């Protein structure tokens, strides 16, 4: 494995602390067996998520300090606008409080619009890969999520380059089933979260958009991790290999019509999305007549002017070359410790998280008795890591649970590679009581999104 | 007018200039005579709203730097569970972006609740007066808002106490007329904001209560400025003449069973929302479920920790008796100020604003043509300060009863010598009301016009 | 009397309370009736100093946020050296960590220059008025410090243009007294702390230049104020009434062949201090050596990276002449609202400070029994406001020619609210000052006594 | 080299780059091969000092925001008093602007005091070694600076526990030779920074202590570095192998009468200095009529509140151990790093920096061409990396011969900053000068181009030859 160094030194710490197993014991029985219900004092590393959670630059604060507050017409909205007409060209914005308020505004009126003159009668999105609120969102509004990511992701241990490709065969297969008229649009994820962060190429993204083209089919780009996509073209796409970050993001979105983005990834935020329209003022005009109740006024979209001011720069530091070299790096040097130790990943790693493949550290669990989670459980009991789980106990009522993931997820500047070692060490050792684990049981199961509050037993 | 000083002194100053008159002119020719599209470049004291422009404290910016950005488990989630408990003894809390998205979590939610055994077949909301944002989630869940304000809200210039209260007559007649089953949930607005921000009594907060549980109807305190309503409260009702603040509040919320609160007024904010449930668990599990897609996962809820940190402690702040004295003795000099000049205002004024009645000031101009408007716009011309137009700019395509202009005044952010400059300009305009025009439309959209519509003058 | 209007708002406030009149009795008490030793809790509204005080702007906070901490060559090291070229034409720069840090770095080596050929046996600094410690530094240098300040700052009520000017023919006469071999430098205090904040004419700072280089003198301009300085040239000199605040700056300092700067006055700092020197590299590298052990490295001369950041940004708002109209305004208005209920203060008011002339108010007492810290002291247990003695306590007995209280006022930190709190507090004591008592030392420092000593009442 | 994990995450970077092989040519040839006139932006890591380039935590900043900025009675002055009296018992304290100011407040009141009675005819300061600043003080009061070091300093290759000690052998015999009317004061610097930020023992502390206090000679601990040397007490002395650090420390300091500190250091700050004495009021009275005329009023001593806030944070950061167990033993891992590849350094490496012995790696470059500048010039060319030398170049030119004053020793300094680099860092460090090593041998020495005639290292020219 290769430790990179990071494009930066600390300028303000944070103080983390592992409690001792007796008290980590105690912590997760309170818990149910269930680390999404731990609080944050009960955890040393925090795995659970990159979004949210990255360290912002000494620029980021001073632009927080510095930002504008009003109502209406803030400084930072303006700029938040030519930011986005400079990286994506994009003729419109509107801020949202985050990812998923990004999808509430945009998504109930793509369906309006696509439902014009009677059509779209049975509507379905289609995308590589849904995330969990994008899909939440497709089908809140009555339309079916069709995911359709190349098989090549199904191989986790076999290296390909575009793991986050559309199947484009099942995209034409798909256009003829349903029909042009039914499809409200086609998301390309980018990277593409649920295949395990993993980067569509630039003619893939190219040859869906004509596809889509062609049928007048509407394209969004889920734009949360853009940047690790686009360092990925650079790095594996030979055409690119002479071009800048910035480059590839902006050929990226001549092959979209519009984004949405959660600003707590790639734009190294705490907080914060976006919503942006190449060139549709119709569409502009209906999505932000829905901003105003769910989100707030246009000019804010349910942000401080701070946060605003924080998405401008960090924007711009997420683009830069030096540091997604790092910060990819660093995920690739983790994985590289767990697979050069027989641990089975997702090869290669993608930007954000290491995917632990199905769980052949633990055989005598099976699908309803939760391997991911006793792995975790223990992986916390030994170590006070939390992460979270892929598997049958995300994917819930039981749907055939393909694989049974655990993702490593990793903010972005936080943790350094001797916090990587102390992760991977940590997951190699519990090769000694990978096969004496015990199976957990529902104590409380909720109806919908048990893996957030299930209390397990084991 | 008396001044009432500061309770406490200024720590960081942000700088605001007046635009030259050429400037002021040739920035509301550009915004097209619309001061919602005007940039907050071309604004020297901004009363467009109360909400986010508030000046925090040292502590407040201190409680955000140690904030907690954990995903889950946050421990400023935490600490504002229990804010929440002390200050209005309710048990459940979830975290909102703003006040908007705890309407847009609780209210499909209550309807939801209601439909059960075939209930709420024509449902409706019921409040002393609904908010914009309030009825347009009701609106939007398929319901009727019902506003019914004492009539004393109506008599601008005759003062009474509590110009906030329910007309009881006519929350017992909308119960017989539509039906204890078809009423989702009764809103109580704390202060009323639509009345001039005018206090409800803490006697008509218990018969209304007392009615709505005698009925098994689900009560909300829309609790936006419940601050500024217990100090009405304090002040006026001699039953709470020795009582703290903090004994009003916790008296008044014995009278809801769930609350809805905007962050970004009263608890001194910037941005920031948050729905508090009594002890209704199944309606609390329901509403998380309804939080994930829409806001963020239930120990955020789509606010950063560093905002949860502000809001505990301005939480606190919120209720200092020293301060709503100071801050709504302001809002009192303001009205007082005008009224000494013959200008008519909603009398007494409530908490954060001063309402102005145009209709007097241009008689010569029609409501259709929009007088409040023409005066703000002279008003802006004049000095740079942006009011917002209550009246019929604001109705949309209607005839209205009141052509109003709100001065809406931010938290901590400007002084007595910003009121009177405030005064002093709509009052030099007394000689030039009489010469002024009337706008019409240069640019008209379908909905929620006085955002973006372009006007003109005649 | 005349209140104008702050030429910014508020964004952060700081927590202010008014102790009771047993805590202020006991404090007093405690503190040996010395106000200087009472613990900040003890203290309302703080007039002590307009030293270290000020609130900054978000933009200042902005730059300490992205300060260069590097222990040689930070960035803001080369920001201020411009900085300096750029208001004084000056090209040398020492930082320093506050004023008399300025003046420990360079009178010394101004001494040893001056005397290296076995002459200035008797050496003396000549200036309109050393402060304190700036005196303090010339004795413990072992010279003399002479005062010639112009004969009508001894005339209270009388207006007069520039109470800060020099008396040229003093300067001349100690000229041939002393010789001009003798004279270590000329210091031109702007504005003139110890007369009263009162301003220097352009043209006597040139005519007492032209004469110190006739001589061969070195002048050395204390620049604590001299931003409020050039606001009084621009105000009363019809030769600048037409020029820009920085125009005044510029010229002033082609009267000065160096600067001692504290810059917790005009540029608005909590803490600072700048040494710059015109062209003389000779004593700017003798003024380097003394830096380095006294104070640290040449490149940030005892401050962090950070408040160097503060100070050029800081530099540039000092001088912005709508600041400048309110700050001294206010000072102005808080004077009229005393000189209107006949109280005696210098007049006109100066840049940062009312000075209450004493002497008048109680004439009972004697100078040797310090009349103004009886009022100081009578002021601070009737209101809790803390003000400071200008006269023959600080003096260090020595005959002083004014006994001034000095309500000293924080640059963008108090309203014109606090304003009038502070004056009808001094106000209401009208019937008290005959019936006051003077102060007896019970512990006297050699150095600076009115710092920290104990006193008691006659 | 063990790699040891931090205990504490990262909540906000600043950016650091790389110039280009011809940027760092350039710019040291306008600094006239002296690093120390080179701007920051020359430099990628900066190894120059440890003093006010901490990174400070959350808790630290939140301080400084609710910061009380009065004058007079500074909440956080009280604040500040309880900590010392917390940490080391001592009943009085003046804040300084840093540790330099804090010498200058009190050195010159400690020779006022003992010249009453005509005593301190020829007065000197004794140490276990003054540092830079502390001897100019010293000197500037017309004293001399004597200095002590345990001889096992000298012997860099050669491991001890307490390199930092004072010679008792040698501190009698100066006792004698002087007499205890002309010893002003006994400085006890924790840890030595000039012997390598080597560790004094406690027993070493105490003997020392006893000595002076018999015969009523001011004992001043020099306490830049004092957690740092808490842990190596608690880490080689077994009487403190279950005490905690603060316990280690509060020990310390029952074997002086008063501090000076550098807040710049071990308190993780970018800037503050402290003056604390134990009970002596008459010294706390006379340094308190020093500070008003040198640093400021007596209750902030020339910092803003905010500073005097985030040292009583820092204080109470700088003495848990999990923290100086990863910071100790980053330094540790670069030391070791060297040490694998051959490289000699000062040896154990003490709990601030490494010291390379550079008279060994270029043996070529005589001690008046100095060979540790050398080192470091080509470290810098090689990497953007600034180091910092302690040998010939600083010692400067004999004033009895107006030639080069002959050094006993030849340092490069990596001094490491606290919770700013990681080990990652180090490596990048470690491998810069190793990859330097066939080329030591055709390294050049250096010549002036401008030498000043005091203090040259901060501002003098040079070239090669
Ligand atoms: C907040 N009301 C604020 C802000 C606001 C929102 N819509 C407006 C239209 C016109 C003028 C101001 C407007 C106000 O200034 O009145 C509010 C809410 C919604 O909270 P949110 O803005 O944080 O989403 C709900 N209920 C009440 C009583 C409010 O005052
Ligand atoms: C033991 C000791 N005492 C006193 C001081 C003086 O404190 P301050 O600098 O806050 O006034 C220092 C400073 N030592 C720093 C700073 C320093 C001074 N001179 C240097 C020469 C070269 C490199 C660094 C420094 C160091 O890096 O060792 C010190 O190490
Ligand atoms: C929640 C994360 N992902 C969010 C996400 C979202 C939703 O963004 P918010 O979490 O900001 O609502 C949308 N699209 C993609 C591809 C995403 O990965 C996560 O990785 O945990
Ligand atoms: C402290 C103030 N004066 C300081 C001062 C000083 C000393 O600056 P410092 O307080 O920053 O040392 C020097 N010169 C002049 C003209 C001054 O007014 C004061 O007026 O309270
Ligand atoms: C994994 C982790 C956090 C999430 N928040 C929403 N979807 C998620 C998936
Ligand atoms: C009065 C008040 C504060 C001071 N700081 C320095 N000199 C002073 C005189
Ligand atoms: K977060
Ligand atoms: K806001
Ligand atoms: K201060
Ligand atoms: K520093």
């Amino acid at each position: 494995a290769k430790r990179i160094v990071e494009p930066f030194r600390i300028k303000m710490v944070e103080k983390i602390r592992v409690p001792s197993r007796e008290e980590r014991e105690a912590a997760l029985k309170e818990a149910g067996y269930n680390p999404f219900l731990l609080p944050s004092s009960a955890v040393y590393i925090d795995l659970l998520t990159d979004s949210g959670t990255n360290a912002m630059s000494d620029h980021q604060w001073a632009a927080m300090i510095t930002g504008d507050e009003a109502y209406a017409g803030s400084r930072n909205y303006y700029d938040l606008k030519d930011k986005a007409k400079e990286l994506f060209n994009y003729d419109y914005i509107i801020p949202a409080h985050q990812g998923r308020g990004a999808e509430n505004i945009l998504f109930p009126v793509l369906l309006k619009y696509k439902q014009k003159e009677g059509k779209a009668k049975n509507p379905v999105f289609i995308s590589n890969f849904h995330f969990d609120t994008t899909a939440a969102h497709v089908e809140l509004n009555g339309c079916k999520a069709i995911n359709i990511v190349t098989e090549k992701a199904f191989d986790s241990e076999t290296y390909d380059d575009w793991k986050g490709d559309f199947d484009i065969k099942k995209l034409k297969e798909n256009i003829a089933q349903h029909g042009a008229d039914n499809i409200v649009a086609i998301v390309s994820t980018v990277t593409c979260n649920s295949a395990g962060g993993q980067p569509v190429s630039m003619s893939n993204l190219k040859e869906v958009y004509e596809i889509a083209k062609q049928h007048g089919i509407f394209v969004v780009m889920d734009s949360a991790r853009f940047c690790e996509n686009a360092y990925f073209i650079k790095a594996r796409d030979p055409k690119y290999k002479n071009a800048t970050i910035k480059e590839v993001i902006f050929d990226m979105y001549k092959y979209a019509d519009a984004l949405t983005m959660s600003a707590k990834k790639d734009p190294l935020l705490n907080i914060g999305g976006l919503v942006a329209i190449r060139d549709n003022e119709e569409i502009f005009t209906l999505a932000r007549q829905r901003c105003v109740p769910m989100e707030g006024f246009v000019t804010y979209g349910g942000l401080a002017g701070r946060d605003m001011a924080a998405m401008v720069q960090g924007l711009e530091e997420g683009t830069e070359e030096e540091y997604l070299h790092y910060r990819i790096g660093q995920v690739k040097y983790l994985g590289d410790r767990l697979r050069e130790a027989g641990i089975p990943i997702q090869y290669p790693t993608g930007g954000h998280a290491v995917f632990v493949d199905c769980k052949k550290l633990v055989p005598q669990i099976p699908g309803d008795q939760f391997p991911a989670q006793a792995v975790i459980n223990a992986l916390y009991l030994e170590s006070g890591v939390r992460a979270v789980e892929i598997g049958s106990f995300l994917l819930g009522r039981q749907k055939h649970a393909d694989m049974e993931f655990m993702r490593l997820t990793i903010a972005r500047r936080v943790y350094t590679n001797d916090h990587m070692d102390y992760i991977a060490d940590a997951l190699i050792g519990l090769k000694e009581k990978f096969a004496t684990l015990k199976g957990l049981e529902f104590e409380y199961e909720p109806p919908v999104l048990r893996h957030f509050t299930a209390r397990l037993k084991p």
